[PDB]
């Protein structure tokens, strides 16, 4: 046999690292159908830092944000998103007049703060017609910091001409833009003078848009194509929709996501709107391109029931700490250091059979509780 | 990092624009496998023309065919089908004097209309032995404007010489051969003398020929490999079979499909044979090739049931309307662009995996209910 | 466009047909994996002939086998798979006095019969102990015309001299060696003197055998792979266990398979052992390496029950009848024609993903009666 | 046709054997992916030698070790394991006086036995924190053989420190590391000194790290990757988790393990701790990562039950006889020459679709009762 002191040395004599770079995994993919392979630990996961940009001026402490919908983002939760590192998106299924009183709850309010006013960060979503600009001048009277644009297909002519315009009356406020999943939707409104992207179609959990529309793209797939463009711009991207453990965040960043979007994971919380229900205790979760949302006709999403999660002031933390621990695994101190040794190839992925995916979750038990926290 | 004014630039610096053209793409896939990328906003839905060739010489507003089955089409489907833009075939197990008067119902009766007597269009099914020929002439007397000759497997010499007489005995009359699923079937019924193609086998919900049989073709490949070939010779094809949402059909006429036939997803609705009955409100839905259809053995399909789906005057156009929002978030402004535009590479598609198809459609929820319109 | 006269003309400007030849085709793959594409109709399916090498010098009218297992062949299922043109083993899951018995019900009862007696043919497994050969003694006695050396793993040093044994001893009777699935274990067993061959392992439906021993091979492959070499010596094969349905029939043999054995099929039949009992009315089907089965230790198949299927009398000719019909959409008039046919390359085949088996099937549909016939 | 006398010679007329080599088989596949394909049987399964190697000087008479947990393995596991001819592995979720009492109680009680003083042989897990270095010279001074280093990510600075204290500090004692799932990882461990790998990340049946730490691999490939690098440096490798039958554990020690540790197979068997209970007579298994086990917060595991498995008095040697009729079929009289037959490729593999590990278990029945043994 060889000698166990020239194990490292012989590493060496292979070609490659085990396991695949990111180019070589990346067809149709999304979050399931890969894993990241482990590295060296030599540091505690407390040591991980998890400061991610959400625009090209705005950065949070954490990668957490809480999607733009009526049964997950109010000032309740964007507030305490604000608190806990990340921020909330205020949504906009509601009168101008009602929103701008949301954003005024949290500016009137690791925690993201302004660094002149040291006032909560709060982010709202607007609509692309001609009402949303009169609806966005309220919402900057009353101390919005960033504004999404809305939509399920953002490269258009009608959101273009609305970033166009808010560069040139709003210079301070950061402008995200989407949503997009390929490499010319993203130039087309990195282009138009976006600050940060969203990404994803149809990937979400109460959507149907690809099967209603058959247009989209796989989450995983739309991530690194997008972000591998974006990137080079140094505008961050949103991974939105899909994501529902730690896992998948931490598979989004790998992918070159800067920061997630979360909605079902969310809803169901104490923060988020709408009351409990029993049928166990339930929240109304719905698409916003559910007929009930859209009413409150080609629907593109469902209304549904999600159990109740809690409150998110343990539930953020948990995918805080989580997130730690997974980059921890991995080998990298930072998303920052996350980036950039996966982008040289440092960091290896490997694919998952369906028998693999089977084997990777809880298999073969009579039964049992899945306490997370 | 780059000036974002170079970004839509720096898209030349890619060899090709992201995602596969039709090409690439196209083994032994299906709708379900694959979706279309979204492109560019620049005009409202309102303004997508959705006309489409039936036959050589008849044209529809819409892609939208009734199967020739006795639980989807008589002349009550048939009258409504015309008046929303597409066309009912109307089935033949029942004899020629039964059929002929269903016929006369809707010749007697957007929408499809003859261009000298301004009457509804009428289509009609048929077998191909010797017996249908005089059941044709009775067709053509009510006032006939299309025939489909009814197989699941259409080459043979049998349909053959049906095409044959047809065109020397009723010149003016459109013939529909079919079904086929391959590009040597195409040749062998357009050399015939096929006005149009019905392209499908195995791939009907209430269809197990191919389990039965081991013969048939997956529907996506079947229509790309049918087409490809018979669009060279201006003969129009029907993707018949597996289409089950407004997806389906976007995705058909991607493949290169002019029309698609629909047998599931009309079955059930008020304008459908057959009464209504509770188990939940449902109809009696069955393969032509069912025992129960072939009695009213080797049995080529079953007799189920479906729910209730309403009226076609409401489900037509929520179809119709789906399909113009999902070929504005392609960004084509007629099915004519869509053809081009996809041939020509510029509309783009992409894989899915079983975990992509997951999460495609709704997921992870504690409940839902599915609200389409 | 094109002019329709030049469409027959115009494939040959293609390089080949449309679809996959045999050993494009051929990975791991099975009967569900694929399909065969349709051909040309110039015949009826009256005109379709069955018939069927079962070994070097007994030819069947019909490629119908029943398995030796003790819950589907005794005489019963013997006397009746000969009258209809088929075959049956006798199991040998109990005295050699007792099988003796049954051989003799069936010699001394497109008809399977001897040519000089007469007689109906009957089949009977034997082990490969030392105490088979008395046993073989009295069934050959008893007018036995085929013996099939009953394994999981043919490919055996005790085998191949029962089989060297044999030849010696009764020269005129013909030897079934088995089981086996890959080239390897054919060429041993040819070379000892088969006059034919059971190919499967593990592919049983009450069978575990690639579970508890990691050993065995998808069915489609191992029919393949081994008639791909045993065809070539004129040793017809056996594809032995999978078989579901008419489609699996013409798959097996379109793979090379000269015959198909049947158990669960066959299980459940009026002319199968065992009573009926009701649950529904079942009948017992067992795996003979079932612990049930071995004590009537290391199990490899499952006691388990199948419903009424009733009388083969009204089965079978199903199977036949259907077999036609499949050949027919083909564009085969006979099961030799067919092997030629795919061997050259005249025969297409399609792969099926899983979605497309899904469309495949019956699917999207309330409720639905599966009446084959 | 070929003369049969030729059928041995006319293989050489093939470029290679039927079937895959290992290395042609290896992507991101596991177990149930693939099949060993069946060789020649010359010999009674009573024959197979199944001795393995645990470490560099310990040699187990059967690749079996029961994993460290505390529903799995304590004393009363630990010696009946050993007594069987493998061995248990007794956790440490429990004070190091609760612990070194239990291996007291092995050490003064085919039969796995030292040399000197003929006492069962006992290993115990440890952490790698300051405080286990106390613990383990309370077990050493208790005659511990063999020390597993437990973590999820055995690469850290933590462990290797560990093990160059224990090869200084205790030099007769024999050290386990991991667990591993990458080469890098392997090579840093065997230069720090490990005797022996463990090797399985996220494959547990009660494990979820790879869902909610992304991080991990499956099972079949992880085994290969190490142990072909391993294996160069004569360290044996233990693969752990997701083994649930026999066919799991031939597969494993096909890629190259040496031995199998298993913890649900074990779980709710007499010897295991925990009390039986109703709900069906069950036991409590649960991950160590389990907030109830962490608690006896991030869990990496869940709590579950498992069924009355019985005495591992009758389970085991049911492993030994299966393991021993699956060497026979593949043709190995030994698992090292099953190591050396694969390495050199005459062992010959095949991959397993969806459809053929569907046809591959049991199929198509009513209803069946699963009696192994
Ligand atoms: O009705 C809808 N149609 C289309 N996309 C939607 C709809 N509602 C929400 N989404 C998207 O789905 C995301 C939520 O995904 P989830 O986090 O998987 O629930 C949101 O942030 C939106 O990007
Ligand atoms: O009994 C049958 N055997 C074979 N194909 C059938 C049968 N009944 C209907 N079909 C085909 O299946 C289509 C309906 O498919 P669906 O729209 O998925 O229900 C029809 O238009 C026919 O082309
Ligand atoms: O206990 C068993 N172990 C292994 N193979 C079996 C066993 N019982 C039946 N078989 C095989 O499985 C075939 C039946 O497959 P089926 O037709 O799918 O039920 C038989 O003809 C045998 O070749
Ligand atoms: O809580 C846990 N987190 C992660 N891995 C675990 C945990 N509990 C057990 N394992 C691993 O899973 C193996 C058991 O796998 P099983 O044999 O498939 O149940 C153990 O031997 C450990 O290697
Ligand atoms: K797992
Ligand atoms: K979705
Ligand atoms: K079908
Ligand atoms: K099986």
């Amino acid at each position: 046999y060889r000698d166990a002191a020239t194990a490292l040395e012989h590493l060496a004599t292979y070609a490659e690292k085990d396991g695949l770079s990111v180019e070589q995994l990346m067809g149709g993919l999304t979050y399931n159908d890969f894993l990241v392979l482990p590295g060296k630990i030599d540091f505690p996961s407390s040591e991980v830092v998890l400061s991610s940009r959400l625009t090209k001026k705005i950065t949070l402490n954490a990668p957490f944000v809480s999607s733009p919908m009526d049964t997950v983002t109010e000032a309740d939760m964007a507030i305490h998103m604000a608190l806990l590192g990340g921020i909330g998106i205020i949504h906009h299924n509601c009168t101008a007049e009602e929103q701008a009183e949301m954003v005024r709850r949290v500016k009137k309010y690791l925690a993201s703060k302004s660094a002149d006013t040291k006032q909560l960060l709060c982010g709202a979503a607007i609509g692309t017609i001609d009402a949303d600009r009169q609806r966005l001048a309220m919402l900057v009277e009353a101390g919005l910091d960033v504004v999404v644009l809305d939509s399920s297909q953002g490269n258009s002519v009608f959101q273009i001409n609305m970033i166009k315009w808010i560069k040139e009356t709003f210079p301070d406020l950061q402008v995200i833009a989407g949503n997009v999943v390929t490499r010319e939707q993203a130039a087309s409104l990195i282009h138009a003078g976006a600050d940060g992207l969203r990404i994803g179609m149809g990937s979400g959990s109460i959507c149907i848009t690809q099967e209603v529309m058959a247009c989209g793209r796989p989450q995983g797939t739309a991530v690194y194509n997008v972000t591998q463009f974006a990137n080079q711009f140094g505008v961050p991207c949103i991974a939105d929709g899909g994501v529902q453990n730690i896992g998948h965040i931490t598979k989004a960043i790998a992918l070159g996501a800067s920061t997630v979007m979360m909605g079902g994971m969310l809803a169901g919380t104490t923060e988020s709107p709408g009351e409990y229900f029993f049928r166990k205790r339930l929240k109304t979760y719905r698409g916003m391109g559910s007929i009930d949302a859209m009413q409150k006709l080609v629907a593109q999403g469902v209304t549904g029931s999600v159990i109740d999660k809690g409150s998110i002031k343990k539930y953020i933390p948990y995918l805080y700490n989580g997130l730690q621990h997974s980059c921890q695994d991995i080998g990298v101190r930072s998303l920052v250091e996350f980036r950039e040794k996966v982008d040289s190839g440092s960091v290896r992925f490997e694919f998952r059979t369906p028998s693999a995916q089977l084997e990777g979750g809880v298999h073969n038990l009579h039964s049992y509780e899945k306490r997370l926290f």
